């Protein structure tokens, strides 16, 4: 007894390409995504070239569509440099990233009023997402309240960050955000066994007070997102170990097994993995696209799973309830129960079709 | 040819009494005030004990009755603990102030919610100060937004900070700021002759463009205030120097030196001192007190000024001209040329003084 779901949306991804390609690459990323359920997912700019100017998006876009096996759209990076310069190519982006925290020397930035010239400068009916971690979630409401317009915070994680949220949609105030796995089924008790290498992430693993919280604010989180962040075992292990954890293959498993256990509904499952990504991002549906998964499949998850280059996982061992049986894309088998069977390049940039462009008044 | 100048506030000021009283106590630290040619003082609360309760308050209250030689209002500071505990003591102070980078254990706040819990209990009609750098500014704004009332920032010292504040009062936000001399007259360029111990102060010195932005940003500074910090010269080039600056009496005559250059009027200095810092904490007018000063008297600030048990000044070699001759505090001359003629515990609480409680709806 199979069910059949639509085609789930992932609209945190790092897929490594270009310049990171023994991470993974758009090929091996999206057969991950595709045997994770994900048939569409949006891809972060912090690639080498980061994907802060119209040269690296164009090369970015023949990498993903030659490369990519399900659909996807291309997200681009804020710069101390770039503000007032995207504008002929932003519609053509999944939307804007600032990365407010750590960040690489092209991303950073280094005063909030850089954040302003980006809000003020990027179309408003396009999606900015912010990495903004703690109070930088309160400050970046701020600016997106100065300007007047939305923001989408990645990755909450913490119960400071939720309830903030949860505060600032009390005011009516046009906020919404997203909730990665990790953060749900990980926390400090996980440390000792994961070591501080592979533990090594941005946000990083919560106390158990943190998952609570996140858990019993569901209402609040708007979109689930992977924030796969693949990282080779070596990298994750040796003299200075990069964030990130691989998300794709065990994103939905996760999530189903909370299906099962009535944490959230099946529902609530396909508003954060499906109907909000469209509406905030203004995705467009595939045609002819659904997930069958087996809700009965009791298994145990590895040291790896079979297609991303990072070839390990910090939810090794966890009892899983659910699995992906068979995902259709666009009319063609994509993916059967452990052999994905479309070819790379079958994947579409979405923001191309007549149905991506995000509507504008004239 | 003197100057007559109404009695000036000083809304920051470190008096260390309780609990430090090696680095100032409150009969040096209003010694120090006078001549300055400050007549009353607001007092932060991180003292030992912190000003962090009833008792603690009461304590220090009478600490400041017995030593002090200006009058003075003393802060309540926010705490981990005390949100909701402080409304039958809250008129009887300063404000209460929130430490929201480092801090000492007691007043270190670890979430923003916490946050939002003292924006939410201290009653509505009284100040609220911060100590918000950087995207601090901002997050803090946001807080008070959501809590629908003013704040105040202290020691704005950064481009990317007054900017901030000025964006927020163009769109009409309830937020006011001051700041100190040092991010006035001192920069990176001062680091050299400073060294690492002496030129440790929080918020730091800012470069030679901060310091640009802040004078060129003038009308956004709606007081000055010291920030006066003292440790002694051996804590501030020992193993683990504290950060902060004396101040009291070099605030005025440095910036007397830039009224006589034309780089601010005296009446942009008289609003600073004097009638914005009575406005935004509802303090009440001093019969009787004004200060008289000699703006054509040149002089070179020396290795330490007279009072501060501090002992040091990081003005030391500055060129000024301008400095107090005489203060007449209530009727009494409190200061003439270098000598204070007023005890300790000449000064009074004016939060005690009919005219010097904070008006409220009943
Ligand atoms: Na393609
Ligand atoms: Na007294
Ligand atoms: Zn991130
Ligand atoms: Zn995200
Ligand atoms: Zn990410
Ligand atoms: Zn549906
Ligand atoms: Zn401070
Ligand atoms: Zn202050
Ligand atoms: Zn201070
Ligand atoms: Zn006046």
């Amino acid at each position: 007894k199979l069910v059949r779901l639509p085609g789930l949306i992932d609209v945190h991804v790092h897929l490594r390409e270009p310049g990171g390609t023994h991470k993974e690459d758009f090929a091996s990323g999206t057969a991950a995504a595709l045997a994770g359920g994900i048939t569409m997912v949006c891809a972060m700019p912090n690639t080498r070239p980061p994907i802060i100017d119209a040269p690296a998006l164009a090369l970015a876009q023949k990498l993903a569509e030659a490369g990519a096996r399900c659909d996807f759209a291309l997200f681009l990076g804020a710069a101390s440099e770039n503000a007032g310069t995207l504008g002929t190519v932003a519609g053509s982006a999944a939307g804007l990233k600032l990365y407010l925290n750590e960040t690489f020397s092209e991303l950073r930035l280094d005063s909030v009023v850089q954040w302003m010239e980006h809000f003020e400068t990027w179309p408003s009916h396009l999606p900015i997402v912010a990495h903004a971690e703690q109070q930088t979630v309160a400050a970046v409401l701020m600016v997106a309240q100065l300007t007047q317009r939305s923001v989408h915070i990645c990755h909450v994680a913490r119960k400071e960050e939720i309830l903030l949220i949860k505060a600032a949609k009390a005011r009516g105030l046009p906020v919404t955000c997203e909730v990665a796995p990790h953060h749900l089924f990980l926390s400090h008790d996980d440390l000792e066994r994961l070591g501080p290498g592979k533990g090594e992430v941005r946000p990083e693993l919560g106390s158990r007070q943190d998952v609570e919280a996140l858990w019993e604010n569901m209402a609040v989180i708007d979109c689930f997102a992977s924030d796969h962040a693949p990282h080779t075992l070596e990298e994750k292990c040796g003299s200075r170990p990069p964030p990130g954890f691989p998300g794709l293959e065990t994103m939905l498993p996760l999530l189903l097994t909370a299906v099962s256990e009535g944490r959230l509904s099946l529902d609530d499952l396909l508003q954060r993995l499906h109907h909000n990504p469209r509406r905030i991002f203004h995705l467009p549906p595939q045609e002819d696209t659904y997930v069958e998964v087996d809700l009965e499949h009791e298994w145990t998850i590895p040291s790896h799973m079979p297609f991303s280059k990072a070839h390990w996982t910090p939810f090794e061992g966890q009892k899983v309830k659910g699995t992906v049986r068979r995902v259709v894309l666009r009319g063609e088998v994509a993916y059967i129960d452990g052999q994905v069977l479309v070819p790379p390049g079958y994947g579409q940039d979405v923001r191309k079709w007549p149905q991506g462009a995000v509507p504008q008044l004239p």
